[PDB]
Order: structure tokens, then C-alpha cells, then sequence
DNA sequence: GAGGCCGCCTGC
DNA sequence: GCAGGTGGCCTC
């Protein structure tokens, strides 16, 4: 009934390889494709491409099989093509048995013309299906959900016969996993030396720098005991009768809880211990290197920082041992003097690049100078920003160095205005793009104010951030937001990339992006990317791990054409607060991370609020002086990059907006120590600026859940402190120094923990909003020292933005442009892994 | 124009 | 329960 057809071919051991079988009526050479049923009966039929075939010596026939993965097994799930399938590292031997059938599989594979096959309207893109047999087109990741072209490995000249493609790629990530040895140096009493060594595809070298984790090792000073924070001191419950509500201690931004960077070492030695009988022990390599001092772990702490270079350091003769295994990455140190560029040119030249000038003595705590031993482009992509606000996106991609934003797409007209002042020979369109597109696919070249269209060829790379109102809910789906969403400015975003097909894809979006209609906006997205033969992939990135002192967590889709490369998300550069660090998202109670491996330490110390504004002069509430002097040079390297190398004798848009005489007293009486906000208001009568007078607060109701004060006075402001009774309005106070709402919701909004609040120097900004208001959602806004909520430029500097980067508009018109920008940082590190993708290209 | 006021859901 | 994520709309 099953048998071989033919003689054999290779007799391993205790099995015997065929090169074709017999089962039944047909026959199945290798490279057919099969079905196996799964052991329970209502699931689908699994398939696979049969890459083997043999018999064993107590089992029977056996082949092997390489999996297919079924779309909807994906993260598109039930919005994939239901015959669709993709590639995946998953394989293994079963009983020919099993095999159900011989199924038809067909490769999708792009044409050569496939950047002019778009035009497939948002009906077919979102739903229509390839209507064929089974087809496939894309290999999957299924941990990161990456959609990738099919890996091009080929067979050998004596492992073709049973060659799988599955099990060669898991040998070399296998084998790239594993830590090796390489060229030996020496071979000592108690050790053998070696001159490099291997681990995750990186090589180093005697010599070269490394990262290590901050528990690799310790520094020769000592970790001088900082005074801890004593618990909550006593006060005034009348003077102070919100101060209650602050019994939480956790404080908004600060960065106590932040982890250590990376240690930095140079390897001195590479060396494995030897066995008994004089050969290295090689799966035990231990590695001594040369301890490096960050500024701030010399004697003098944290200040030493505030000035320093973020990639300065200093060289000492201190050496650690640590296990070859501990190594988080490579890394360039160098001596500054004997650089062939300046120090700047250099640190902007690459990734992973520090520099020493100085040597450091613990136990002398002075610093000498190092020992003599311690010594040794592409094209830019046409780019169409659509959604592109004031253009932080596509200055950080030009910092990058990967595109020239030709053509940009913004409705409101005072950003557009600020887009133009800021990339002049840009086209910038104030049209509808679904006005725009339908022009250029009616065949128009130029729209009514005679700006040339973009046409087909035009685009390399397309990135935006579309809105989306109407369906920003977490809810699921029904008709009429389904239609919203297939009418929505999502969908004509992604239209221009099926109708343009450039080179590369990004979509940002807010965090909950990524879960909108239970994640069916991402799901929907991916679909349609896929759908044009697209690679792609998503993510959620923290800005703050980018070099802002934010917190600004955004979700990142990410498409490749075919022939390209498929981008990786960047790794974190600077650490950062682990609370606003959880990038994971949940799809169908699918966990999917990206390919980030940073996820204790970083290269890079955090950026604080101090090295975002330490340096910008006093101004006072409703600043509205255009052009101001700096009064001195920049403090820290943070200001120093967004300052420029050339002098500029202004600074600009250093405006504040002019609150009321109520709100100005209420933030003049916000304390200045770290996490104060309105709960440390005092409840006084002051007189205002305008000659009216700010009044008490007065208890009027008793709080069973809250209680009473120290005095016995009562902590409720309305009768709804009661269970079922509602607001009396006769319970409604006006004119209060300590806001009248805030107690009387508090209960419910947790105590509106924030709203007044000042920033900390050593802390970083809550997400930058478009407009800075004290008593709004994200109501910490006020200054750490001034009596006012933060400026214009400091919005600017929290978003990293330049301080040559021009705005327009009035205040208003400046803050919602700074807040719909995505940080030019965060937008250079994908460029750059764009770059990585560029460069690497076949 | 600006200020007061403040529900609903999710992840842990 | 705690913390985070979303402005908008009444009313003057
Ligand atoms: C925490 C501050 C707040 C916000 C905010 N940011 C809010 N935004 C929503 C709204 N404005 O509709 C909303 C707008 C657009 C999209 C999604 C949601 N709504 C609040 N609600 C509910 C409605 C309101 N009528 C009473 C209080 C509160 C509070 N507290
Ligand atoms: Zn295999
Ligand atoms: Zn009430």
C-alpha cells in the first residue's frame, strides 16, 4: 500500500534515504507539498513541504516536514487571505503515516514590474482576497511579526538530497548563539590566550571596546551613602488640607527608579582556563578588561555629568574579569588626541563611539593624563511626508541622512507654513490627499495653485502619521465605524503607498494605535501592507530612549518593498524610567515584542530635564518677547547639539502663555520641591494681581471614605460625597486658591495627582502636549523653579527639536505645533536602521 | 476668546 | 485600588 520507489541513496546509521514513495495511488518526490490532519478533528489541515524522505530501523517510512504557517495563525488572523501562507522556521520528522494528501502550493512572486501594479482601490486592499490555490509570498516571524521576503539560503553539493531550509537557517542561529573562541595569542601556565572571540555575529578583538551590565563590575571609589528620602514629614492639615491626598510616594517623572547604563571596558585580555591536560577549556571564555569612569562615577557624582560629553569618559588602570557570556555589544573607545577628525565629527560618525582625554586615579581622585599603552555616500531617497506637521519627522529623518522630504501634505495651514520656512525647494500641499490622489490618478500634473504633482517613480519613501477620529476606541467594530475607518485618512495613507509603491514605509501613530478596535486598525493596516507584497512589521517605541527628556511612547509600522530590506526597530540609546518602557502589545492574546534586546541598561545616560532647559534665562508668566539673549553659553551636551556649532546670538520663541491673576497665584504657591502639585496648595485668602481676592476653601461636607483632618475638620466640598446624593449647586465655591473640582471628583480620578505640578530638574517631561494647560489631563506643566507653565522652547527642547527649527503662528499656533511633532531623535534612530537597510541592499 | 469641569477603559 | 491614556464642551 505505502513503498519506495527506486533503490537507495544513503544508509546513515539505522536509516535509509529514498528519493521517492508510493502511496497508495500517487507518488510524492521531494519539494512536493502535503497536508497532516492535527490530532483534533475540527482543526484545520496542517502543510508542509516534504524536504526528506526515508526508513527508520525500529519506527518505519518517515519524512520531513517544513511547515507552513496559515495567515490567520499570524497576527493578521481572521483578515488574512484565507488561502495565503508564509514561510516559517518550523519543521520536523513524522511518520509518512500521517501524510493526508498532495496539495498545490504556488509561490506569489513579485514582478519585475511591480512598483506599477498599484491602484487597487481601499475595498480590494482592505478585503479582496488572491482567488487561486494555495499560495505563499512572505516569510514570518512570529515573535517579532515581521513579514519578510522568502530567504534566498541555498543547498549544499552533498546535503541537496535532504536538504531543509528550516533546519539550515535554526543551525546557524544556533550557531551564531554560540559564544566561540578564535586565533590564539598565548599559551600561559594557568590560561590560554586567544586574539578574538565571537558572540551574536560580532566580533572582537583584543583591544576593542565593550558594554557589560552595571553589575559586571565595581569602581575602586566608593558608592558614598546618599542621605535617603525620610518618610513624609508632618504638616499643617489646616494650613495644607490636600496634602492628605498625597499618601501615594510614587512621583510622576522622576528617575530615581531609572537603570544604570552600560559599563564601558576595554579588552585587555581574552582567555579560557586550561584543562588538567593543557588544552582551553573554550566553553568557559572569561575575558579582563579596563575599567572606564563616566564622569559621574569619579568622585564627584551626578553634577560631573551635567556638563560633560554623553560619550566622554576616562581611561583607568583598573581591571575586572567577567565571563565572555555578560557581553552586551561592541563599542568604539577612543583617545581623542590621535583621532584623525574632531571629537564632534567623530561622536556624530557612528553608532556605539566614546572618547577619553584624561585618566582617572580612585585612590589620588585627580586626573592625570593616560599611559602611552592606553593609545593604538548613498543618494538620498525623494520622500513625501504625508500628515506632516511643522516637519519634526522629516528633519529627523534628514538628520539621518536618508531623504530629501520633497513633497509634504498638511491641512493646517500655520505648520505648513512652518514646514515651509524650514525646508525650502519642499512641495508642501494644504489639500485634502484624498483630493490630491484622486487628481493625480485622474492624470492632472499640477493641482490649483499650479504645485507639481507627485507621480509614480517620484516617491522612494513615504511617511506620515494619519489621525483617527471617529474610531480611537478600544470597543470592537460594527458597521458604521467600519466604515469610518475604511473612509479615514488610515486608509488614504495607506492608499498613496499602494498607489506610489516607494522603497520604504513608516506610519507613526499614538501608543494605542496598536490596540484601536481591539487591535483591529493594526490588524487591518498589516493586512493591506501585505496584501500590496509588502514586508512589514510594528512596534511601540519609547522617545525617551532616544534622547529626550519625555516620556512619549508611539507606535511604529514599518513596510519594505520587495528587493529591499526589511528595517529593525533601533535600539534604546539612553536609559531610561522602566514604568514608561513597556513596549509589548497584545493582539488575540498573542504577546509580540520587537527585535529590541536593550531592555536593562543602554549605552547613555538618561536626558533630564535639567539638560533639556538648565540654560535658557528667567522669564515671567505671559513672556511674550519674540527674540531674547541666551545671557550664556550651553550648560550641557544636550543643549549644545540643539544650539549648533554656529553662534546664534537670539534665542527665539522662549514664550510663555499669560494665565489669569487665579491661575498665576496658584502656581506661585506651588512648592518647588520634587512631585508638588495643587495637594500642596495652602488654603489662604491672597490678593490677585488684578486687585481681586482668591478665598478659602471650605469643608462643607463630611467624607466617610476620606475622613477628617488632624483638627477634625471635614474633607468633603458636596453633598455627592455622599453614596446616593447628588451635587448640591449651592455646594459649588468660586475663586478658590485650591480648585473647587479638584476635591470634589478627586476621589474618582486619583486625587488629579499631577494637575499643578512642577517638573524636576532631575526628572523628565510628561508627554508634550499641544497646548500646556495646569488643570487639563496631563496638567504638569509648570516650571521647577518659575511661576509659570513651561515655554515655547522648552516644549521644543522636550521634543528635541533644534532651536534654529522655525515655528509660526501665534503662541498657541507654536505649542500645538511642537506637540504634534514626532521627536526629530526618535524619528533619526529609524532612519538610521532605514540607512543600515540602504547600504546593505543586494 | 479662555477657564471650569470632568467619564470611560485598560494593564497591573 | 492605582496609574496611564485620551480633550472637549459648556458657559461666560
Ligand atoms: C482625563 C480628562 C478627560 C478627558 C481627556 N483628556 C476626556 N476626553 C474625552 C472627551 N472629552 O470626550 C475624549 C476626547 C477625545 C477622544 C477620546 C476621549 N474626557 C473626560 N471626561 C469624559 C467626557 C466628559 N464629558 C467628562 C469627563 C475627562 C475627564 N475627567
Ligand atoms: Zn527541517
Ligand atoms: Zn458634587
Amino acid at each position: 500500500r505505502i513503498s519506495w520507489v527506486g533503490e537507495a541513496v544513503k544508509t546513515d546509521g539505522k536509516k535509509s534515504y529514498y528519493k521517492k514513495v508510493c502511496i497508495d495511488a500517487e507518488t510524492l518526490e521531494v519539494g512536493d507539498c502535503v497536508s497532516v490532519i492535527p490530532d483534533d478533528s475540527s482543526k484545520p489541515l496542517y502543510l508542509a513541504r516534504v524536504t526528506a524522505l526515508w526508513e527508520d530501523s525500529s519506527n518505519g517510512q518517515m519524512f520531513h516536514a517544513h511547515w507552513f504557517c496559515a495567515g490567520t495563525d499570524t497576527v493578521l488572523g481572521a483578515t488574512s487571505d484565507p488561502l495565503e501562507l508564509f514561510l516559517v522556521d518550523e519543521c520536523e520528522d513524522m511518520q509518512l503515516s500521517y501524510i493526508h494528501s498532495k496539495v498545490k502550493v504556488i509561490y506569489k512572486a513579485p514582478s519585475e514590474n511591480w512598483a506599477m501594479e498599484g491602484g487597487m482601490d481601499p475595498e480590494s486592499l482592505l478585503e479582496g482576497d488572491d482567488g487561486k490555490t494555495y499560495f505563499y509570498q512572505l516569510w514570518y516571524d512570529q515573535d517579532y511579526a515581521r513579514f519578510e521576503s522568502p530567504p534566498k539560503t541555498q543547498p549544499t553539493e552533498d546535503n541537496k538530497f535532504k536538504f531543509c531550509v528550516s533546519c539550515a537557517r535554526l543551525a546557524e542561529m544556533r550557531q551564531k548563539e554560540i559564544p566561540r573562541v578564535l586565533e590564539q595569542l598565548e599559551d600561559l601556565d594557568s590560561r590560554v590566550l586567544y586574539y578574538s572571540a565571537t558572540k551574536n555575529g560580532i566580533l572582537y578583538r583584543v583591544g576593542d571596546g565593550v558594554y557589560l551590565p552595571p553589575e559586571a563590575f565595581t569602581f575602586n571609589i566608593k558608592l558614598s551613602s546618599p542621605v535617603k528620602r525620610p518618610r513624609k514629614e508632618p504638616v499643617d492639615e489646616d494650613l495644607y488640607p490636600e496634602h492628605y491626598r498625597k499618601y501615594s510616594d510614587y512621583i510622576k517623572g522622576s528617575n530615581l527608579d531609572a537603570p544604570e547604563p552600560y559599563r564601558i571596558g576595554r579588552i585587555k585580555e581574552i582567555f579560557c582556563p586550561k584543562k588538567s591536560n593543557g588544552r582551553p577549556n573554550e566553553t568557559d571564555i572569561k575575558i579582563r578588561v579596563n575599567k572606564f569612569y563616566r564622569p559621574e562615577n569619579t568622585h564627584k557624582s551626578t553634577p560631573a555629568s551635567y556638563h560633560a560629553d554623553i560619550n566622554l569618559l576616562y581611561w583607568s588602570d583598573e581591571e575586572a574579569v567577567v565571563d565572555f557570556k555578560a557581553v552586551q555589544g561592541r563599542c568604539t573607545v577612543e583617545y581623542g588626541e590621535d583621532l584623525p577628525e574632531c571629537v564632534q565629527v567623530y561622536s556624530m560618525g557612528g553608532p556605539n563611539r566614546f572618547y577619553f582625554l584624561e585618566a582617572y586615579n580612585a585612590k589620588s581622585k585627580s586626573f592625570e593624563d593616560p599611559p602611552n599603552h592606553a593609545r593604538s555616500k548613498l543618494p538620498k531617497l525623494r520622500t513625501l511626508d504625508v500628515f506632516s506637521g511643522c516637519g519634526g519627522l522629516s528633519e529627523g529623518f534628514h538628520q539621518a541622512g536618508i531623504s530629501d522630504t520633497l513633497w509634504a501634505i498638511e491641512m493646517w495651514d500655520p505648520a505648513a507654513q512652518a514646514f515651509r520656512l524650514n525646508n525650502p525647494g519642499s512641495t508642501v500641499f494644504t489639500e485634502d490627499c484624498n483630493i490630491l490622489l484622486k487628481l493625480v490618478m485622474a492624470g492632472e500634473t499640477t493641482n490649483s495653485r499650479g504645485q507639481r504633482l507627485p507621480q509614480k517613480g517620484d516617491v522612494e519613501m513615504l511617511c506620515g502619521g494619519p489621525p483617527c477620529q471617529g474610531f480611537s476606541g478600544m470597543n470592537r467594530f460594527n458597521s458604521r465605524t467600519y466604515s469610518k475607518f475604511k473612509n479615514s485618512l488610515v486608509v488614504s495613507f495607506l492608499s498613496y503607498c499602494d498607489y506610489y509603491r516607494p522603497r520604504f514605509f513608516l506610519l507613526e501613530n499614538v501608543r494605542n494605535f496598536v490596540s484601536f478596535k481591539r487591535s483591529m486598525v493594526l490588524k487591518l493596516t498589516l493586512r493591506c501592507l501585505v496584501r500590496m507584497g509588502y514586508q512589514c512589521t510594528f512596534g511601540v517605541l519609547q522617545a525617551g530612549q532616544y534622547g529626550v527628556a519625555q516620556t512619549r511612547r508611539r507606535a511604529i509600522i514599518l513596510a519594505a518593498a520587495p528587493g529591499e530590506k526589511l528595517p529593525l526597530f533601533p535600539e534604546p540609546l539612553h536609559v531610561f524610567a522602566p514604568r514608561a518602557c513597556q513596549l509589548s502589545v497584545v493582539v488575540d492574546d498573542k504577546k509580540f515584542v520587537s527585535n529590541i534586546t536593550r531592555l536593562s541598561s543602554g549605552p547613555f545616560r538618561t536626558i533630564t530635564v535639567r539638560d533639556t532647559m538648565s540654560d535658557l534665562p528667567e522669564v515671567r508668566n505671559g513672556a511674550s518677547a519674540l527674540e531674547i539673549s541666551y545671557n550664556g553659553e550651553p550648560q550641557s551636551w544636550f543643549q549644545r547639539q540643539l544650539r549648533g556649532a554656529q553662534y546664534q546670538p537670539i534665542l527665539r520663541d522662549h514664550i510663555c502663555k499669560d494665565m489669569s491673576a487665579l491661575v498665576a497665584a496658584r502656581m506661585r504657591h506651588i512648592p518647588l520641591a520634587p512631585g508638588s502639585d495643587w495637594r500642596d496648595l495652602p488654603n489662604i485668602e491672597v490678593r490677585l494681581s488684578d486687585g481681586t481676592m482668591a478665598r478659602k476653601l471650605r469643608y462643607t461636607h463630611h467624607d466617610r471614605k476620606n475622613g477628617r483632618s488632624s483638627s477634625g475638620a471635614l474633607r468633603g466640598v458636596c453633598s455627592c460625597v455622599e453614596a446616593g446624593k447628588a451635587c448640591d449647586p449651592a455646594a459649588r465655591q468660586f475663586n478658590t486658591l485650591i480648585p473647587w473640582c479638584l476635591p470634589h471628583t478627586g476621589n474618582r480620578h486619583n486625587h488629579w495627582a499631577g494637575l499643578y505640578g512642577r517638573l524636576e530638574w532631575d526628572g523628565f517631561f510628561s508627554t508634550t502636549v499641544t497646548n500646556p494647560e495646569p488643570m487639563g489631563k496631563q496638567g504638569r506643566v509648570l516650571h521647577p523653579e518659575q511661576h509659570r507653565v513651561v515655554s515655547v522652547r522648552e516644549c521644543a527642547r522636550s521634543q528635541g527639536f533644534p532651536d534654529t527649527y522655525r515655528l509660526f503662528g501665534n503662541i498657541l499656533d507654536k505649542h500645538r505645533q511642537v506637540g504634534n511633532a514626532v521627536p526629530p531623535p526618535l524619528a533619526k534612530a529609524i532612519g538610521l536602521e532605514i540607512k543600515l537597510c540602504m547600504l546593505a541592499k543586494a
